[PDB]
């Protein structure tokens, strides 16, 4: 009776990156007549609502917005604090793993670089192997030179056998950068804090549950009720299907 | 006939890093009737316009806005095109300072490490060996540290050696970084501008004006009429004894 649908941003509402189309937009309003709505993206608080609305309309919009994988929460208009991933981790993991990142970048002779190869965020460390403080023409050359070198790839090869058995995990960030957040900082991060709001039932939404994928472990987790998507319009689908047949 | 005042922000307009007394605003719409006024400063835009008034009100209370030590440049209300430092530096060096400075800071193993180390900015890179991404506890911390193990000045001597006959200049950035620009990106960039807009006298005002300091090299600069001066009512008061005698 008390019931939650929750949806994975990119691919799953929005096309990727991108703002989401007024027809999906209005299809969740509707939807939320009948149940309360949320979304869970692994980018941080400003990206999400950028593509969600003007400005902060985002968490009036939605009943929840779990930005960083719910370590960062907006619960009914209103922020609830985030755990920090340096008083999870504690000061001197957290070092070896930067200063691993640090060594291992000095030592890659690309074409160019630039800068913030290591931000520090809330639930993640985002390293990126070229700079995040790149333009659209650099981002797209690294890009192409990331497929050629591996670069990313083989970084995170090195990192998760240094690390072996230390309790992180490794996820691609799209483009010329990876994540590194504790393990169970996935998007089941979020469903913790749910578990005290008493939802007699959790709809879980995603385009990557397959094995691998960002949504798997959420999609997975016996706290919700699992549904792969594979487009916004198959989003609105199967919720029409589910609340409105 | 034509003169231009320029001042810099830190120290002689304002309190270091924080809003202007709108005592000292005030005069300083009064000496804009007699002459141009502009500010030039190390910090970017934001951080300058932040100090000046509200949001991007400093473009219209001052005829010339240059921050990043004039690597970024308002005229009149309106922006003009920044160099890039690896325009300027090209890709090579750029990558062999930034390689340098990763495998010197991955060698560093500290209380507590954060992120954004290297900064890439307009006219500099900003370098910090704990990490831009503290709070002000953390901040203090760290600021207290680098005192004690002269982290970012051993870092700056290592630089300058390694980099000897090479172009880069460092200059600390206060509290737990440094600034590295090319020879020339000091205050004195701005001046080749200013030379084009036909100046029959520029006045410079700077609390750094000593050898060593960041107004140094403008102040002593042919092209400027020189001003020492300790607090930003000394400046109001040579301004008055200059212009309103
Ligand atoms: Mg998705
Ligand atoms: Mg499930
Ligand atoms: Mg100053
Ligand atoms: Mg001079």
């Amino acid at each position: 009776e008390r019931v939650l649908c929750l949806f994975d941003v990119d691919g799953t509402l929005t096309p990727a990156r991108q703002k989401i189309d007024p027809e999906v937009a209005a299809f969740l309003q509707k939807l939320r007549s009948r149940v309360q709505i949320g979304v869970v993206g692994g980018s941080d608080y400003c990206k999400i609502a950028e593509q969600l609305g003007d400005g902060d309309e985002v968490i009036e919009k939605f009943d929840y917005v779990f930005a960083e994988n719910g370590t960062v929460q907006y619960k009914h208009g209103r922020l609830l604090s985030k755990q920090t991933i340096q008083n999870h981790l504690g000061e001197e993991l957290l070092q070896d793993l930067i200063n691993f990142c640090l060594s291992y970048m000095a030592l890659l002779r690309l074409p160019k670089k630039r800068g913030t190869f290591i931000e520090f965020r809330n639930g993640m460390l985002n390293i990126s192997p070229i700079g995040r403080s790149c333009t659209l023409e650099e981002r797209i050359e690294f890009s192409e030179l990331d497929k050629k070198e591996k670069i990313r790839e083989k970084f995170v090869e090195a990192l998760k056998t240094e690390f072996a058995g230390k309790g992180l995990k490794f996820s691609k960030g799209g483009m010329i950068s990876f994540d590194v957040f504790p393990e169970g900082w996935d998007k089941r991060y979020c469903l913790d804090s749910l578990d005290q709001d008493s939802f007699d039932t959790i709809h879980f939404f995603g385009n990557e549950t397959s094995p691998g994928g960002n949504d798997f472990e959420i999609f997975a987790d016996p706290r919700t009720v699992g549904h792969s998507v594979v487009s916004p319009q198959d989003t609105v689908q199967r919720c029409r299907e589910i609340f409105f047949p």
